[PDB]
DNA sequence: CGGGTTTTTGTCTGGCTTCACACTTGATTTGCATCACTGTTTAAGACAGGCCAGATC
């Protein structure tokens, strides 16, 4: 387990509840992860 | 001989199932190359001069 490991997930339903798919939720959520 | 009785298949539309699989991104494993290092000559056999020594005219 690294940080996006347990970034990918942990944060995947806050895009999950908008984002029907399961690889667009979780996109935003790496450039999100990147910028910081 | 061609026609007929077995094994073997197509076959139903439903709901079921396990699981491959989309889509990132870095932390691991795994593959395959490199790398620095080691052994520390002869031994038979052919041919040639050359020196010497004994033979011969």
């Amino acid at each position: 387990p690294s940080a996006f490991f347990l970034f990918c997930s942990e944060y995947r339903p806050k895009i999950k509840g908008e984002h029907p798919g399961i690889g667009d939720v979780a996109k935003k959520l790496g450039e999100m992860w990147n910028n910081t």
